[PDB]
């Protein structure tokens, strides 16, 4: 008699098998091998053709619903892993009524399978190019093995695009303008000094246990894979979407999709974690605008910078040489210097308050020369879970203008300790967790928790004598207030693209061509910009209710336990843990 426990935990590990099985690519980003998911996974390549995604969203739906029906005879850990793993699996399999698009391992069902900024074109060069070891001759094999599978990987593609188009579900002319951008640009070089033969020259030097001879006739073999079967993929996919643009609409929100409306609430609810309508979020994002320019305002006015809007002054601020590196080696030692001392500073001062170390040390790196012009600011990769690559704080080096030294102590917070690092490598270290649950990718709680962790850094004094940095950190919340308004903007009340950057612009002082990347961004992936403001009013919202029945007992480190050790969940589940705590007080 297999137990409701046993069931359960054959489910969980039936959807970790089959989603990674599927997703062989972030298998390797995570280090994941055949231990894991119970077959070689190292030379598999991802296939998006509709069957595929039928059957993958088909299974995991159905994995879902026998979960949910289970009658536990169990703990809250139990239970809250019967709520959590039920709502993982829906996330994964997406809105059961939508057949479109692909599901992404982070964001879930992603609307648009070839996009500017992700995706399987774009994501699949990254993980090869940066997860996947190339420390042996098998391992040079497997990377040779999956270019040769890229012919497959397109064909997959465009039969799924094409056959979302059939159904008149199509990127916008802007969006698809974009991904055309990236693909011509992917194989504008000749195929000989491609990222992928240079990465694959830089590993393979480092191999020992070849030969010179042996180390040039693999990269002779990866430079064939890439001349013969990669590029005309790249160019296959290029034309195919090239051929939708005359279909492609001139309208920038998912409510010109059909049934765009009830896909935007969805998304909502997986990446703003949220039941609001797109009115209430809207009008939550201008009141945050209203109230943080408010206080910006009060702290220029007593630094001498009194005229213009809160914007205008923040650009101005932007061109003094105070706050400027300089665009030279040295002013890049200088910053990378800088965001190493801002690491070991606040790591140290914030242990009274966050008592649990996580396993693993976070490391920072500029982006590649070759990608930084396409690159965000900065952003967090998490370790592999073997700790054998450790978790990135990459920055963007690309422009000093962009780099102002006001803003980088939030931004480290925000990518490192106590943001993304802090959060993600204690999720990992929950080992008694289901394994889907300690990589769990909840936006809402995740990127609620980095945005939090900005304010924990100003009320843990890392802002004392800097109230230009604060402004920084003050500036990059405002962000986050905007992309609510913005982001329902778009998708909600039709907002036009140009519309959304003029706003944006105007409310926030960030530049132009900044925002543009932005507002591109937010148009490939509704609702995503939602989850770093409301999941931070939550988090906040549910200290305010512990300090209020606690009082004077109230501990902040035992709060960030409970935030924290139960890794990324649901917010439902985030206030049943704090309940639980609160109760037991």
């Amino acid at each position: 008699v297999i137990s409701s426990k046993q069931q359960l935990a054959s489910l969980y590990l039936q959807a970790k098998q089959s989603l990674f099985k599927q997703r062989a690519l972030s298998a390797t980003m995570y280090g994941l091998s055949q231990k894991d998911i119970g077959q070689v996974i190292s030379s598999d390549m991802e296939f998006y053709s509709p069957e595929n995604e039928k059957q993958l969203r088909a299974e995991l739906l159905s994995i879902s619903n026998t979960i949910a029906g289970i009658k536990l005879d169990a703990d809250i850990t139990t239970k809250n892993n019967q709520q959590v793993m039920a709502g993982l699996t829906r996330y994964f399999a997406g809105e059961p009524n939508f057949n479109i698009g692909y599901i992404d391992t982070w964001m879930g069902l992603s609307p648009f399978i070839v996009n500017q900024i992700n995706g399987p074109l774009i994501d699949i060069p990254r993980v090869m190019q940066n997860d996947q070891p190339i420390t042996t001759e098998k391992e040079a094999l497997d990377y040779i093995v999956r270019l040769g599978q890229f012919d497959k990987l397109a064909a997959t593609i465009i039969e799924k695009q094409t056959a979302d188009a059939a159904q008149n579900w199509l990127p916008s002319k802007v969006t698809l303008q974009g991904a055309i951008k990236y693909l011509k640009g992917f194989t504008s070089g000749s195929a000989e000094q491609h990222p992928f033969v240079n990465v694959f020259r830089e590993k393979i030097e480092k191999v020992d246990s070849l030969t010179t001879e042996q180390k040039q006739s693999l990269i002779t073999q990866v430079i064939a894979k890439v001349s013969q079967v990669v590029y005309p993929a790249y160019q296959s996919v290029e034309k195919a979407s090239e051929q939708l643009l005359s279909e492609a609409r001139s309208e920038s929100g998912i409510w010109a999709q059909p049934k765009g409306s009830v896909y935007y609430q969805d998304a909502i609810k997986q990446l703003g974690d949220s039941e609001l309508s797109p009115t209430q979020i809207h009008q939550i994002g201008l009141d945050e605008v209203a109230r943080i320019s408010g206080v910006m305002n009060e702290i220029l006015l007593a630094q001498g910078y009194t005229k213009g809007t809160v914007g205008e002054r923040m650009v101005a601020l932007n061109e003094e040489p105070r706050f400027l590196y300089e665009d030279s080696i040295a002013g890049r030692e200088e910053l990378l210097s800088d965001i190493n001392g801002y690491i070991t500073e606040v790591t140290a001062k914030m242990a009274p308050v966050f008592r649990t170390t996580p396993s693993y040390q976070v490391e920072v790196k500029s982006f590649p020369v070759e990608v930084q012009d396409g690159a965000p600011g900065g952003q967090y990769t998490s370790p592999a879970v073997d700790g054998s690559k450790p978790g990135i704080y990459w920055i963007n080096l690309r422009d000093m203008k962009a780099n102002p030294k006001f803003g980088l102590k939030t931004l480290t917070y925000h990518e490192a300790n106590p943001g993304h690092h802090w959060q993600i490598a204690l999720n990992l270290d929950q080992a008694e967790l289901p394994f889907l649950r300690r990589i769990a990718p909840y936006n809402a709680y995740t990127e609620g928790w980095a945005l939090y962790s900005e304010q924990v850094a100003y009320e843990l004094g890392m802002y004392e004598n800097d109230p230009f940095g604060d402004l920084g950190r003050l500036q990059a919340e405002l962000f986050r207030a905007v992309r609510l308004v913005v982001d329902t903007g778009l998708h909600d009340k039709r907002w036009t693209r140009e519309q959304a950057i003029s706003y944006m612009s105007e409310q926030t002082g960030t530049a132009e061509s900044d925002v543009v990347a932005e507002i591109e961004r937010y148009m490939a992936w509704p609702g995503q910009a939602l989850g770093y403001k409301l999941g931070m009013l939550k988090i906040l919202s549910l200290r305010e209710q512990a300090k209020a029945r606690l009082g004077d007992k109230f501990d902040l480190a035992e709060f960030h336990d409970v935030v924290l050790l139960n890794g990324a969940v649901p917010m439902a589940v985030l206030s049943r843990n704090v309940n639980h705590w609160l109760d037991n007080k």
